[PDB]
């Protein structure tokens, strides 16, 4: 079942092992320019999720599918069909909040998390910045509806953020992909979603990766979780900007991993 619908790959090898999952609009495919740099050190596990384009639209449950928990079970259902106990894992944007509640359920099993273009909350709230407002979003979502491939060509460019055309052509290659409802429907969960209760939960060691700019988490974010997280948490800066820098700043994105993923 999971092993094949999810698409899971291992690949290199090592005592140390570490989980490489995707953001919103990507793929596993999306680590492969980083990956060349972790194969040779660690065992390395890739999956796609649910909603990537990738998989079968039709193993989507919308049901199911509702809240960020459904993601964790997966996850954590790989890991245990593959009969790994400990891991560090890599997270990019609602993999990230996937990582952060899958480590407060089984702490065991997590022993450090690295989070990229991550954010426990998007909304704004009171004396919180996330980075939207209720109006703001309610227009994404009528724009995902209205013209799914016109919102998703806008959507690009901006999520890249640097000018660097490769990277753009590559998130809309995978963003044009996704089925456009699974699209929406996730992008609803992930807007309803507000981790900043459970920060302490997390016991992991975490590695917060901030660029110099991300359309979708503002600078002080990165601040707010190092100092809500529960565990022994550092922020690593990298000297470009954007939302993906495994897609526009792979080779720098991977300093950040061969050190974060030295010792766990």
């Amino acid at each position: 079942k999971l092993l094949q619908i999810l698409n899971v790959r291992v690949v290199g090898s090592g005592e140390r092992v570490v989980v490489l999952s995707h953001g919103f609009g990507t793929d596993q495919s999306a680590w492969s320019r980083v990956l060349p740099y972790l194969t040779r050190d660690h065992r390395v596990v890739l999956y796609d999720l649910v909603c990537a384009g990738s998989v079968n639209p039709d193993h989507f449950d919308f049901r199911r599918y509702d809240n960020l928990d459904a993601y964790v079970d997966d996850l954590l259902a790989i890991l245990d069909a593959l009969r790994i106990p400990r891991c560090a894992f890599v997270g990019h944007s609602v993999s990230a909040m996937i990582g952060i509640l899958a480590s407060i359920r089984r702490p065991d099993l997590f022993a450090k998390l690295v989070l990229i273009g991550a954010s426990p909350r998007f909304l704004n709230d009171s004396d919180y910045h996330g980075g939207f407002e209720l109006e703001e979003i309610q227009q994404v979502f009528d724009a995902m509806g209205a013209n799914y491939s016109a919102w998703a060509t806008g959507y690009a460019p901006l999520a890249v953020g640097a000018d660097v055309p490769a990277a753009v052509q590559e998130f809309s290659r995978t963003l044009f992909n996704m089925r456009p409802d699974i699209s929406l429907h996730v992008c609803q969960t992930v807007f309803k979603t507000d981790l900043r209760g459970v920060l302490g939960m997390v016991r992991a060691p975490c590695v917060v990766v901030q660029t110099t700019r991300d359309v979708s988490v503002p600078a002080s974010v990165a601040a707010y979780l190092k100092a809500h997280l529960g565990g022994r948490t550092t922020v690593e800066f990298l000297q470009t900007e954007g939302h993906l820098p495994h897609l526009s700043a792979p080779s720098l994105l991977a300093q950040v991993l061969r050190r974060a993923l030295a010792r766990y």
